[PDB]
């Protein structure tokens, strides 16, 4: 259930918390590890994901040595496009010390399937559509 | 308002700018803002915080583009500022003569805040008066 | 030894790993040998600086490929200490059986250095205890 | 030679450029050589790829300086080449007065390889008169 990331120095900046930025990387892990994990890339013969828009908030920033937990949902699946609505939550301190998980970003990305040469819409594979459905 | 070079480090395996890069872009251009008038988007107690971003996808640029990234002020308050950035593609490596088009575009909403507390401050004078200019 | 998967962010336009990302898988696997004893590598006093890396680049890594981060203390010092730390890809993301290959190598001197002045002092006890194992 | 800004995205919780970032500020320098001859580093059948590294790190650079990279060619071949690039600070963002100082060397050996095969083939003649000039 869900992925886990650990903060490490290239995710954080001066101010000592991670980089805006690098909340996308985790959450975009997360989306292709669902494919990874069924033994595939989230990507086929003529076709790939782009990604259309993004809302993202953020909150408590995380930091070096904690644990992300990102979890994710499908928000709306059609034949075209998906949206998916993406949560990370802090789970875990560098010190292992007992803490209740708090919320550190929300993103609802929407996202279409393309033909590479062409970048024309087309429809989700079939297939995918199936593992997004999971 | 400000010009980048798309290299290596920000292409994906698609060959077009990996999508998290144009926020880094973004980043640039309102740091550049300050840095250019000689001070850093940040003082002794207080820095600029992210609350939220809108952010849209178009036209993938790609190696060795130079992008033009745009940025204009869509609110600004005493203890808030809204940027609206949009970035285009202006000119190819080889030279080809091309008509620009849009890339990216982002709407961001920053406070400012206390760094040990987090606790909202109005924006400092200074980045105030640079920001009415 | 720690595994990393290879994801889109890692990539370039050639379908490789970019060649700066191995530095970071490495950097990785130092840090999570003190994360996994509950603590960060840097304390009240001091951290590590990096002094100098030497690094051979072998067969390329690709798109969802899982690599093995292996690591050795090469030398041990008060002062400073010099890692030594491969990279093998071990896994496809199809699980298609195969070899491991030797992807990166590193070999990397680090001092520990009193914070503000950045001067080399020894390093401390607790780390010196860990990295001895 | 290049000049490139020290970003958020550049710095790291210690409030210094991440180790890793130096040999993209690198190749960016590397790269741009080829884009002002309207070239990429690659052609149809053949790419640059890096084969070794070695690397110096002295005076750390922070938030808002500007670096400038420093490039020569130490040795050039039919098949590969090797490149010492070095980083110099030379100024803060306040334009605070400072004496320039050194960041980082680096010497770094490429081969030119074929994309099927990775089997090593002669440097192209444009790039090889590029790489000479």
């Amino acid at each position: 259930t869900h992925m886990r990331c650990r903060v490490y120095y290239e995710d954080t900046d001066s101010e000592g918390v991670v980089y805006h930025a690098n909340y996308l990387k985790y959450c975009e892990r997360a989306r292709s590890e669902f494919f990874f994990k069924q033994n595939v890339l989230p990507e086929n013969e003529e076709g790939v994901f782009v990604i259309r828009s993004i809302k993202a908030d953020f909150f408590t920033p995380a930091s070096l040595g904690q644990v992300l937990e990102i979890r994710t949902q499908i928000k709306e699946l059609r034949k075209v496009f998906v949206v998916l609505f993406q949560e990370i939550y802090c789970i875990q301190n560098a010190s292992l010390e007992p803490m209740k998980p708090f919320k550190v970003f929300a993103s609802e990305i929407k996202f279409g399937f393309v033909n590479r040469s062409t970048y024309s819409p087309i429809a989700i594979p079939k297939l995918f559509k199936e593992l997004l459905n999971a």
